[PDB]
């Protein structure tokens, strides 16, 4: 059914889909406000402070319908220089299609209210650190930088926002999306791609604030999550299988040349540890600034650093290491890139009609416009000639979360609606570059932001920059919602920096958080390292005998699990079942899984609880009934919330006894045995 009743009388109404009550609307209690405001917005080099002037707030009262040909339209209105209009149809999969109007484009806000009950729990809205179930917030959605510390209360946060505001909040992310799951068993995907906010916070109706003179959402429905999740990447993408060599081994992350790289892989190597790669962010140079070492932004090798670099990936690739590199869609303006790009007109521009330079802390990156569909192609070449070509196996992708909001785009577009838009637009770029010569399944490239779209275009997921500390909101903890985020908006492929990343104020990474980070990253898609901002200040993988045996441990761990990991991957690839899961997606009527935020499922098989705090020897964590058993010590659990030792190499880690891989978990205290 698609379930709609109009009562002309009073201009009042209810939209039921498959029997989920989606709108109700009455005099007294409309569902639609229109107006207008001017955002007001100060970037703050990415840590975006967007505030509305609101000038108009107003509920149209009145409602008409008529029959189009695809079903019906509502005319709502309050007075005569106020109106908009709804229409309420099913699209070609039988998709319920909600399709808003206003009557002009200087009512350029959008409220919408959507029946809810108390009781139900919200997931998705992209990649969110601070919550997975969204009931009882709200939830701006633009992209930006995460934040450092994101938690007003915590220190490092108020210091973070004396310096740039750089600090956050709990929503901020650089892969919001206006995607979300209802616990009604339904999704919502809404196409625009203006500054929205999703209210989940009254018991009775979430409220869907738009920056926007018009409005287009669609919702399905389904029986179960798995089957939920299956129409949602129906609708909006499913990610490649991953290349076999993923599976291989930890990825270093390694800076300072050839020679570096190869003395750390071979230390590496000789100890026993399993690797399948190098990553070297800094294969195009090393800017110095006051601020510190940076990489230099333009994509091409450089030898003066990377000596051989060409010849020594073929010997590496010989003996079964990749070699991966690193992007993103600025280009320094001191350098050759930029220039030719100024000259052919592949640079954004700014309201005086010069190529638009972004500050970057003693350097300006200019913009590739990649709306311009020939300076598009060109950085898309860029990358063919310059990575491919050269024989890297992957990259990181990074960046997409900062278009400003004055620049001024060949496709003419606002700047306000491109912003949120440009990741998977520049996802789209290295998709490409891979499907144009033959690369897909082989290379793999990995994205911190992200936008509606991710989920076909980019081949893995990276958490970005947490803290090299033990915070809910911005350390090891923070990367569980945001898997769980993900994987319920459609993105099954995801990883983090082994350690974390952001070592600033003070913090510096431990041995302990680096060694604990390990033994979570060994039960997920993909294992890399990375040095950190500041290298010298941070524990590397490297630091003394036990840290490299733990990497052997923990390699060996995640090596012997490939065939299973393989699986859950192409499942992934073939229907949008996540790899790190929610457990209501196998737990259905286990109302505490709900509520669950820092475990998940690695595939249907095991539980995963990683330990987030310092200086824990034990861990306390919930099971849902079923035959459990520890994968350190084989002891039996049943269902109930329970706390297990957990030094250092052995993780709350939980496997299904009826499992047909059974005998590949128990072979984990088999072979770390002998
Ligand atoms: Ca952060």
């Amino acid at each position: 059914l698609l379930d709609f009743q109009f009562h002309q009388n009073n201009d009042s109404f209810t939209l039921h889909f498959q029997q989920r009550l989606i709108l109700t609307h009455s005099k007294d209690n409309p569902c639609l406000w229109i107006g207008s405001g001017i955002a007001d917005i100060d970037m703050f080099r990415g840590n975006f402070s967007i505030k509305d002037k609101l000038q108009e707030k107003i509920a149209l009262t009145d409602a008409i319908v008529s029959q189009s040909p695809d079903g019906w339209l509502i005319h709502f209105s309050r007075g005569s220089d106020i109106s908009a209009t709804l229409n309420i149809s099913a699209d070609d999969q039988g998709r319920l299609l909600l399709e808003l109007q206003n009557d002009n484009l200087n009512h350029n806000r959008i409220w919408l209210r959507l029946a809810a009950q108390p009781e139900d729990h919200i997931y998705g809205c992209g990649e969110q650190f601070s919550y997975f179930d969204l009931r009882g917030k709200p939830f701006p959605l633009w992209t930006s930088e995460q934040g450092v510390g994101r938690n007003k209360q915590t220190y490092v946060t108020w210091q973070a926002d004396c310096k740039e505001n750089a600090g956050g909040d709990y929503y901020w992310t650089f892969f919001p999306q206006p995607t979300f799951v209802s616990t009604q068993k339904y999704y919502c995907h809404v196409d625009n791609s203006c500054y929205m906010n999703f209210d989940f916070s009254a018991p009775e109706y979430h409220e869907l604030a738009l920056w926007e003179d018009k409005a287009t959402l669609r919702f399905e429905c389904a029986d179960t999550y798995i089957s939920l999740l299956e129409k949602l990447t129906a609708l909006l993408g499913r990610q490649p299988e991953l290349p076999d060599w993923i599976y291989d081994g930890v990825t270093l992350g390694i800076q300072g040349g050839t020679e570096v790289c190869q003395k750390k892989l071979d230390t590496m190597r000789n100890a026993g540890v399993k690797v399948n790669g190098i990553w070297a962010q800094d294969w195009s140079g090393i800017r110095m600034t006051s601020f510190g070492k940076r990489v230099m932004w333009n994509w091409k090798w450089n030898s003066e650093n990377y000596p051989q670099l060409d010849s020594r990936i073929k010997q590496w690739n010989q003996e079964g290491v990749q070699f991966l590199a690193y992007i993103n869609p600025y280009v320094a303006s001191d350098k050759d890139l930029c220039e030719e790009a100024a000259q052919h007109g592949y640079l954004a521009k700014d309201a005086s009609g010069g190529d638009y330079l972004v500050e970057f802390g003693e350097f300006y990156g200019g913009v590739v416009d990649l709306t311009n569909p020939e300076a598009y192609a060109w950085f898309k070449e860029v990358i063919k000639k310059n990575m491919i070509e050269l024989g890297c196996g992957g990259w990181m992708a990074d960046f997409g979360e900062y278009l400003p909001t004055d620049t001024y785009l060949h496709n003419g577009v606002s700047a306000e609606i491109m912003h949120n838009a440009w990741p998977a637009l520049w996802a789209k770029c290295n998709y490409e570059a891979l499907e144009e010569t033959g690369k897909l399944g082989e290379i793999l490239f990995f994205m911190r932001a992200g936008s509606t779209g991710s989920q076909k275009y980019s081949t893995m997921m990276w958490a970005g920059d947490q803290n090299v500390d033990w915070s809910l909101d911005d350390g090891l903890a923070s990367v569980v919602p945001a898997a769980l985020s993900l994987a319920m908006t459609g993105h099954g492929l995801h990883h983090s920096d082994i350690g974390g990343y952001t070592t600033l104020f003070e913090m510096k990474r431990s041995k302990e958080l680096l060694l604990r980070w390990c033994d979570f990253s060994a039960f997920t898609p993909m294992m890399r390292t990375h040095e950190g901002n500041r290298p010298g200040d941070n524990w590397q993988f490297d630091g003394d005998a036990e840290t490299i045996a733990h990497f052997a441990r923990m390699t060996t761990v995640f090596t012997t699990l490939k065939p299973y990991l393989k699986e859950a991957v192409a499942l992934n690839a073939k229907s949008g079942l996540p790899v790190m899961r929610p457990l209501f997606l196998h737990y259905e009527d286990d109302a505490h899984t709900y509520t669950l935020k820092y475990q998940y499922l690695l595939g249907r098989d095991i539980l995963v609880a990683p330990v987030h705090e310092e200086g824990r020897s034990d861990w306390t964590l919930y099971l849902p009934e079923d035959n459990w058993v520890h994968a350190w010590t084989g002891e039996a659990f049943r269902g109930g919330e329970v706390t297990v030792n957990a030094p250092i190499g052995k993780p709350p880690v939980f496997y299904r006894a009826d499992s047909e891989w059974a005998a590949l978990f128990a072979s984990l205290k088999s072979i770390l045995e002998h």
